[PDB]
């Protein structure tokens, strides 16, 4: 997370780590608590070749990363069968937890958006992770979970500013329409905040609007976070979650 | 160029070393000569972001890298419009040189193939560069022109093999149209490589198949190289290369 | 700290994490309290060229470094004048803190040993740091402070030790006199345990022996770990500390 | 080396690359021919651990590393016995080749000084090798031999220098008597230079007034080149080379 500051422990209960096995259960990307037994993420986080169950963990939402660890184990691993890189698109991805979550006040699910709901610019919207701080600056130790409020740039606002600098023709998409753009050059995610939510405050509730996908760096000029449309893969979500 | 051995000097005498300038004028990638004055390589090699020409300098061939340096300007980089990323395709690029190069038996141009030329499944074709010689094991000094035979294998064959160990659904397409596989397990192209020209010999003529692409890492299972097929792009080349 | 264990709570109130200012306040060696004011450690850890008071912070005993921080300021930095390498001896410094800490039963002082003792092979001796778990491996998240026990070597045997596969004459000492030797190929300091203690039970009483300095790697065969010894600094040390 | 520039062909015809067998047959130190069958080099180089003869060659004067390799192997590895560290002292070690040089024009002995000459201040001195350019910052393709001019300090004032900016007792000795001195924050030795030559023309013959040993970092303030002074030396150096 660029900019921002630590999130107070009460806020985000939602929030997932996602771990790897290597020498400690080591953080490779974030996710959200979308049912007891669901966790959503990003397809290039667990993609999009074939993973060992064995090998991942689950952590839910923590205020400091490694320190409180009660790892949960994944019973199913399924991505996007359109998926293969975040810049074609399709970077959504679903964890199964092999048993269901005890639901508290500190930690719970979070709503997802009916398939109507468009998030247009001026609309109050939060990204939280553990991801870096900075271009190549990794969180710091004891690895607190951030925050950041991301203003929302609308998709052909944002595919004409990817295009400010590059080769690539003005006809020629960039931020595709199953994307979502948020973030500037003092707010952003980041690496490390991948397959975490990004989450829009809608008549008093906070819904999902967005999957962490991807990027050119971090909150770099003309360069705005890409987020994964949740609204778009509504459909492919409820097939397995309900 | 993972593979095979150093390149005789009266061999491959198109193949080209794209400089940009840092502590000395390094190697980034690699290239063909397609016109006295025209330089065909990869797009993610000068693109998708703008580049600047006074940073950027082309070597013709050259037995040992950085030995003889003869560094010539270019007048011009022509990116393909439809370019963003390898994996989605048209990675491709022009680079006109500020002076046509006086053409000889050592260096001269490569010849293009015909706009219906098709390149048989287990045909023996050739990959040249100054690539690494494996996964994280770059090209050791005094740093030769290295070449390796590599077979060719159908579309339809290679976007099947990409599709083992992942979870991208065997109806999406991972090796494009405008794509072209070659190389296994112990011959194939590498970073560095890039830019680089895919050689048939049809017919006693030499004739430029492929420009070295991307591919899931570097000779490794179910993953050969993948290179822009040049064919498809030939129309667009015809354009600014008389 | 090369093998062993994670420490327990109730164990080495003394221990100390010193700090350098950079993009956090990064533990770069360990320390002792000696003294409510005074803190023993490694002159190589803050020497031999002046450091800045200001990017300088001592830890008291934690757990885990870096999730309860409370870090005190330093008002001076005595390093030993005959220091320079820590090969050549006299790898010994003392923190003055800018106010004394309130002494309880979690966070204690440690007692010098007496002018005239020697620790011979057999004693019951540890040594404890945040320091590497083995050469080149990082002690992992959440940073459990590490304990190990480790056999003393007599000097002479110690030294002897060191000219194994070496072209150092067996005349010219490498362990000196204000040198402690400890370890082995299982148990042993490491880079980033430096400065902190090694303790021997004597009579009851928890004594600091030496002071993590050097050693050719971590627990490789032939090379224990080097402590700089205490006893010999006793009068250094006393000139400052009440 | 730091500052100069590229030397020419005819210039220090005895300077030697000391290489070591891995990926490729890489540069370590730098050294020179004493004798046509000896080879003068920094004990650090080649110890003071014992290193395998098979996996050490000798190359003679290159312009450009690498490009036109005839390596030489190794038949003996004297290091002096009172070595172990730089700073300590007595870095330095000789190396016999398995048959002797054929003495040529551009390759031959330099003459090692008498006695008495102490090299004072304002003597006209050069310091060769393939060494860093700067501190982190390599030699650049295609690696050629580099020269510098550098101003002889006398032995004392070197050593107050080393003393400015540090807790060392002014009493304290750093730079030794068997140790010499030169350069400064615009001319230097570096990483890599190390065993290499420092020629001193005196009465219109090149006398090799020092080996390249040490030193706080790369032409920085107060730090000049710590070199081993050859005459020290020249009882042992005659005790092996005729
Ligand atoms: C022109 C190439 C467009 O495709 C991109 S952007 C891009 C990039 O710059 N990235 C950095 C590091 C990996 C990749 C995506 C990273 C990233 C950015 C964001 C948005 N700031 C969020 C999460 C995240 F992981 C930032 C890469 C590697 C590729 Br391929
Ligand atoms: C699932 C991700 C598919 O897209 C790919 S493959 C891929 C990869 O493994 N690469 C390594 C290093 C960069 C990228 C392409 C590299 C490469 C492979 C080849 C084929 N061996 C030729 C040239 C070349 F640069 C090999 C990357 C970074 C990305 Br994004
Ligand atoms: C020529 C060998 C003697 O001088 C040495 S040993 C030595 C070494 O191998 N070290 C590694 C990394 C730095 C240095 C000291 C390190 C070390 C070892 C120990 C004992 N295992 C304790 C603390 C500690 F920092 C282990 C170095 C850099 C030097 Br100079
Ligand atoms: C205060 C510690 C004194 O002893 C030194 S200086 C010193 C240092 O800064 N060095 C850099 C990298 C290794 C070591 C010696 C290096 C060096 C300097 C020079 C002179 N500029 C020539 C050759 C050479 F290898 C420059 C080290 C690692 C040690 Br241990």
């Amino acid at each position: 997370i660029v900019g921002g500051q630590e999130a107070p422990r009460s806020k985000w209960p939602w929030q997932v780590s996602l771990r790897v096995h290597g020498p400690y259960w080591m953080h490779f990307c974030g996710g959200s608590l979308i049912h007891p037994q669901w966790v959503l993420t990003a397809a290039h986080c667990v993609g999009p070749d074939v993973k060992d169950l064995a090998a991942l963990r689950v952590q839910l939402r923590e205020q400091h990363l490694y320190y409180q660890d009660q790892l949960l184990p994944v019973s199913r691993i399924i991505v996007h069968p359109q998926f293969y890189t975040a810049q074609i698109g399709a970077d959504i991805a679903l964890l199964e937890l092999e048993e269901p979550v005890k639901v508290s006040s500190h930690v719970h699910t979070v709503t997802l958006p009916p398939a109507s709901e468009t998030f247009p610019p001026g609309m109050p919207c939060w990204v939280t992770g553990w991801g870096d701080v900075d271009n190549d600056e990794r969180l710091p130790p004891p690895f607190p979970l951030k925050q950041v409020k991301v203003p929302i740039m609308e998709n052909h606002i944002c595919d004409a500013k990817y295009h400010l600098g590059a080769y690539t023709g003005d006809d020629v998409r960039i931020v595709r329409d199953d994307m979502l753009c948020a973030g500037n050059t003092r707010r952003d995610s980041c690496q490390g905040d991948s397959g975490g939510p990004l989450v829009c405050k809608v008549n008093g509730t906070w819904l999902q609007a967005g999957v962490v996908s991807w990027g050119e760096g971090c909150a770099q000029p003309n360069r705005p976070g890409i987020y994964t449309r949740v609204t778009y893969y509504l459909d492919w979500i409820h097939h397995y979650v309900p």
